């Protein structure tokens, strides 16, 4: 079976999240969604750094064409952070847009560029809760002239995103729905339609909640299962097909990104935050970062945001 390695050099995260693999610099970036910190890992040189801000963060993606600059979330603002990748604070911050200026208790959560470089991201209540809590989020993309467009409402916990290789489908996760949805994606108008369930956890006895996801070159989705102690591999060719399960030692698996020189090493983030209604005792909940090899598939390099 696949090899699952705990990355000792990286330590433990409260809620490690938002992994992004920059293929040209062979570097993994990620966030902690509770501790207000950004993180950088260079595996070939065993180099780790972090950056502190005073707002809640949920994604970090290199800005296309601008070395040393990243598109990030700061609470409800999408911003450009100028960061040298090693100092413990940003050099400067350039706000782009506040997606929800008048919803004081919301935050941005998962975000990712589509294959064309358009940032997609969604919101949630800061005090969202599972299985039931306030449902206040929406799904957006950042379009022309730095204005966002809304694509879906009634989202409890805005989470993982992926697009098919032929640009005809988008896949999206609201963790509260305990399923992965598929949509027809119109690359020319950047709109989505015909929402329907692709994979429903209760139909396959999968515990926990879908969180982050990524897609491989064959079109399979790799889905992080929060409170499931696993990643799952699901089909996009047929609905409701579980292809494989890989157990991860940490119960609170949060997200996934393919990396390594050949894009065939799956980086997996997790959360050490101990929750009062957990299916797992506190001794099990650590928050390590893992690397999975031997899956027999390749992914894609992380896409930079175009502004
Ligand atoms: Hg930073
Ligand atoms: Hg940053
Ligand atoms: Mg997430």
């Amino acid at each position: 079976g696949p090899v699952v390695e705990k990355i000792a050099e990286l330590g433990k995260y409260t809620v490690g999240e938002g992994p992004h693999w920059d293929h040209e610099t062979q570097t993994l970036y990620f966030v902690d969604t509770v501790e207000k910190t950004f993180h950088k890992y260079v595996p070939s040189q065993k180099k780790y750094t972090f950056c502190k801000v005073d707002k809640l963060v949920s994604f970090i993606i290199p800005l296309a064409g601008s070395p040393g600059r990243f598109v990030v979330s700061l609470e409800r603002e999408i911003a450009i952070l100028t960061w040298d990748g090693v100092s413990a604070a940003p050099t400067s911050i350039e706000a782009i847009v506040n997606v929800e200026p008048h919803i004081k208790n919301n935050r941005l959560n998962d975000g990712k560029a589509d294959p064309l470089g358009n940032l997609w991201t969604g919101t949630m209540a800061i005090d969202a809760g599972l299985p039931i809590g306030p449902v206040t989020g929406s799904l957006y993309h950042l379009g022309a002239d730095k204005k966002v467009k809304m694509h879906e409402s009634n989202i409890a916990i805005a989470n993982g995103l992926a697009w098919s290789n032929d640009l005809k489908k988008m896949y999206y996760i609201d963790s509260g729905k305990r399923r992965v949805d598929e949509y027809d994606y119109d690359a020319s108008t950047l709109s989505i339609s015909n929402q329907r369930p692709l994979f429903t956890f209760e139909k396959h006895e999968v515990p926990g909640y879908p969180d982050g996801q990524t897609i491989d070159e064959e079109g399979n989705l790799w889905v992080a299962v929060f409170q499931g102690q696993r990643i799952i591999k699901i089909s996009t060719q047929q609905p409701e097909v579980l292809l494989d399960t890989v157990k991860i030692p940490d119960p609170q698996v949060t997200s996934v990104a393919f990396g390594g020189p050949n894009l065939d090493e799956l980086y997996v983030t997790s959360a050490g935050l101990q929750l009062d209604d957990s299916s797992f005792d506190k001794s099990l909940v650590n928050g390590h970062v893992y690397r999975v090899t031997g899956l027999g598939v390749k992914g894609f390099a992380g896409v930079k945001v175009k502004l």
